[PDB]
């Protein structure tokens, strides 16, 4: 298979990660999706101790406890699986840590989860944090840089991706360290649109197109897939793959990205 790397986010609350592996290219090809992303763990806040922590709802936790049956089959196929983290309405966000050590400790919880669950990386989604709640600070300049630096130092061989959105996304430099280069990918968060992430990453590691399997039009899927290749970008993001027969939606993008149809099951 040759072309942009395609990513599929799966809302494990109502959907199976295992559906990402059922799509392959009709030609010799290979997987229709290269990266699967578990949506989503959260950054919560312990108000009494003034410290943020990595929270996993029972559903995400179960995908994890059951990684041998929910994740390994994808990984055996060659599919890289990422854990995504989101704000959770608790004041604490990625651009919110008060010190390097606080940001580092959260970095550690992420790092450990990647190792404990044999994952391939972490994806950051700075949305819904609600900076200010529970006496937290507003976004500061150092927090996200501290987090990324610490996370990358812990797992130098894993993927760290940025969901282009929120305060953190534009706070990539503090001190003599710009953490842009510490990211493997950055993608557009808005479905059915083309929005080039501003992060100083090469076009091969960026995905300006964002489509939602099931809610974004088929002509739009092809158009953004074709534009991805033509413009020189190397990543293509698909949001919310379900368990329905999405063979034709997947083919609309595999055709442009790799010159082939998709086949399911």
């Amino acid at each position: 298979k040759q072309g942009p790397t395609s990513v599929a986010y799966v809302e494990v609350n109502n959907n199976s990660m295992l559906n990402v592996g059922k799509y392959t290219l009709a030609d010799g090809g290979g997987n229709a999706f290269d990266v699967a992303v578990i949506f989503a763990a959260n950054i919560n806040y312990d108000t009494g101790t003034k410290t943020a922590y990595l929270h996993f709802n029972e559903n995400v936790q179960r995908v994890l406890d059951n990684a041998v049956t929910q994740i390994r089959p994808l990984q055996q196929q060659g599919i890289k699986v990422l854990l995504s983290v989101l704000g959770n309405h608790q004041g604490a966000g990625f651009a919110n840590f008060p010190s390097q050590q606080a940001a580092s400790a959260f970095a550690k919880q992420l790092s450990d989860a990647v190792a404990k669950y044999g994952l391939d990386g972490v994806d950051f989604e700075d949305e819904y944090a609600e900076y200010g709640n529970n006496g937290t600070a507003q976004p500061n300049d150092s927090s996200f840089v501290h987090l990324v630096t610490a996370l990358r130092a812990n797992m130098p061989d894993k993927i760290i991706s940025l969901y282009n959105i929120g305060p953190a996304a534009s706070r990539l430099s503090y001190g003599g360290v710009d953490v842009s280069d510490k990211f493997d990918y950055a993608w557009n968060p808005y479905y059915g649109t083309w929005q080039v992430p501003g992060i100083a990453l090469p076009k091969a590691q960026l995905s300006p197109a964002a489509v939602e399997i099931g809610r974004t039009s088929r002509s739009t899927v092809a158009d953004l897939a074709r534009r991805t290749v033509d413009e020189g970008y190397g990543v293509y993001l698909t949001y919310n793959l379900d368990g329905g027969d999405r063979t034709a939606d997947v083919s609309a993008f595999t055709r442009e990205l790799y010159g082939s149809e998709a086949v399911r099951t």
